[PDB]
């Protein structure tokens, strides 16, 4: 009598493989969310078809698979629009800015697949990159020392060509007050604390500076940029957000 | 140079007051999310104005306050569209279906305020009501015993008149395989287990039956209905969803 | 054949009432955890007796009730040692240090009841108080600006007399680099940023300074003190901990 | 003046490698918790030594490494007792009980290292295995259909020889009402629903039956067994627990 707008499954772990920019690949584990819009004659028993599709490929699911996975999905469930989601930790081995001392840093990356009007596919990637931010307010009023916090710059990007996930990470890291390292030597901490003090940005200043970089990248069709402070002196969170379609 | 689409704060507790249908009111605590779209000449220092507005009213914030709060918000931050959110636990003292033995049940209720084009206000309420659901699949194939699970029927409703939060709860509870009670006597458990067995519904069947009730309520302009199983025999979650505007 | 060491229920919301130091009381909502050690002839059906006991008192449970609740618990379940737990948000209306501008601050308080060897009761309270902390490392090496973060000073205290929860909060807040306020005016932020810069403490320095205050309070029989940084420049958490019995 | 009882870091992701029983190894990602008891002359700057130790080994940390890691830890921080923790998802490709249809199932495994009195090492592993449980209460009173739920059997084991993590998983899975599969065909669901109905166990019955198996394994020095229901008809959680040292 009434059409179901969407059916799907969520909260389902499964091993995945992701390629490094520095030639190679990471073997990690992703949380999944799959669904299909306006399924026809959907019998409630067919819910386990999602799990089928997810297991029918490899032991470790590649991003390459997103093509057939979505194709199988929409056909096996008689809809013409589908959606997949793959959220996983991703590691970069960063070099301390002065010492060169390497240490791993983790980012929450999520790849999002989409298929509409029968066969029209579209890829989107999202990164939650952790940065340190000093706000220029404290810098101005207080004579010595300015308060800083941990921040999360989230960038989601509707892509039209290939982009390394590392590139989008860098855009955020470059644009922040300062980037996080994980292991800091004595000379390193001297650097980053002064580097951040000499480069203070408000929550809106970061999102603005990122948006501006993303406006000009021709591989990006649409984007959402959000940064949020986990306030060092307030116990709440402030956020700013920009979103544009091209 | 580039317009900020939105700025706001989130993750901020504050005591609240909510009226019972059975004359009275609950004194509880809500998590908040406030923001404003397209603020003009927004100085990063003005972020603490949200906290001001939140504290400038009562010790316990009432739903009544949503009017001035949003009005203050959009003016104090020079935007013409704002948004508030108030998520809290809500309690009903339910009577065991056979025994009449009373016990409390908690629901995650969230009130959402909106103000657009200068002064046009709009209210939305959302409830995550816990139900038990037996799926008619097991009922059919297995000779004895059918597997059931805990489910979450989420109903969000763009309202155009007053609705008791209890009413929307009931719509969900009536439409489920069976409702949750919290305290069951021997005769009660005999009832509810058989009641659910004789009333099995798939995840799509529940959302369909709820949507149908909501289509005809003239106090409801738009709605989202979602139910999801925390699968007893699968370790993942299946969900179905319906959404309509009138 | 084999004795069950403990049975209990957890994850159960219920409205509660807590008295303010500044005469009055807060009406909020607590998460519960109840259990009993070495129950005799425990039939699995008796699990719903916990819910009974929890509902058999008031609509809003008081700390006073902990006496009979535990007494009922151990008797109704034939054990001689029981345990209750009551975790809730708690609010203090703080005055900005220079302006006097009042704003609410929330703390995660948890009251813990214990009854052993038949009838020997014992009370314990725990507070997770949010503070800002500057570590004297950055202060030393970098010429200008020192990095700070949000910290959680957790104090749990086996009490032998009455203590206001506010007092234990203060002990933590006084001993921190600086305390959190929620709403800061221009003169206020000037103060707190300099106040913290002139009072830097490592994670171990805070726990040490708190422990020392608690050693001499004769109302405290045993304590656990823990502080942890949500590292502004590292993406992990460091913690220090002290624990003593008297 | 006052001795710090422990210092450490927590909440830190890092890639790991774990061997399969069916010859091989899983490449996944673990959350870490490291600490050292009673460190001498601990300077607050030395906190980043934990991160050093964690990065100084491989890109993917093996369980083998736990020896030197703990040895480095206690020496580099001048204490004689240390502790490491490694929590990660672990996958088994299970065969549907009737069909043989393979699908992955994830378990939350955590390896725990300990080093005391200078050099005395000790290994502990913990598994949170998801099972379905029917309680014999509903089976008895209601004429048709008995209510079941998802359950978590947690087994932590102080080991004195090598044990496959898969073995401990099986102990739990065998002892449950029925085990979870992830993908069920029509004949499979017919089986498992009847299999669980003909094998009902209370929360205490499961922990008792597991404890009994673990009492007789000579590779196990001490254990904690806990199962908890996510109540299908109650909205809270019941749990039972057993713990013994040998």
């Amino acid at each position: 009598h009434i059409a179901i707008d969407r059916v799907g499954i969520k909260a389902i772990r499964h091993p995945v493989v992701v390629a490094d920019k520095g030639g190679g690949s990471q073997h990690t584990v992703a949380q999944f969310n799959m669904y299909v819009n306006l399924p026809h004659n959907f019998k409630g028993t067919h819910m386990s078809r999602f799990v089928e599709i997810l297991n029918s490929h490899e032991r470790e699911i590649s991003v390459e698979s997103f093509e057939e996975i979505l194709r199988s999905m929409v056909s096996r469930l008689e809809s013409d629009s589908g959606h997949i989601e793959m959220a996983f930790p991703y590691f970069i081995n960063k070099s301390a800015p002065v010492s060169g001392v390497k240490s791993l840093l983790d980012y929450e990356v999520t790849f999002i697949g989409e298929i509409k009007h029968g066969n029209q596919y579209s890829f989107t990637m999202k990164v939650i990159v952790p940065v340190t931010s000093l706000c220029p307010c404290s810098k101005k009023i207080s004579d010595y020392g300015a308060h800083n916090q941990r921040s999360h710059v989230t960038i989601s990007v509707r892509t039209n060509s290939f982009i390394w996930i590392e590139d989008i990470i860098r855009i955020a890291e470059e644009q922040a007050s300062c980037e996080l390292y994980g292991l800091l030597k004595r000379p390193d901490e001297k650097y980053v604390t002064e580097r951040a003090y000499n480069n203070p940005k408000f929550v809106e200043d970061i999102v603005r500076d990122v948006a501006e970089v993303l406006n000009h990248d021709d591989r990006i069709d649409a984007y959402i940029v959000e940064s949020e402070n986990f306030e060092s002196i307030h116990n709440h969170s402030a956020y700013a957000l920009i979103e544009r379609d091209k």
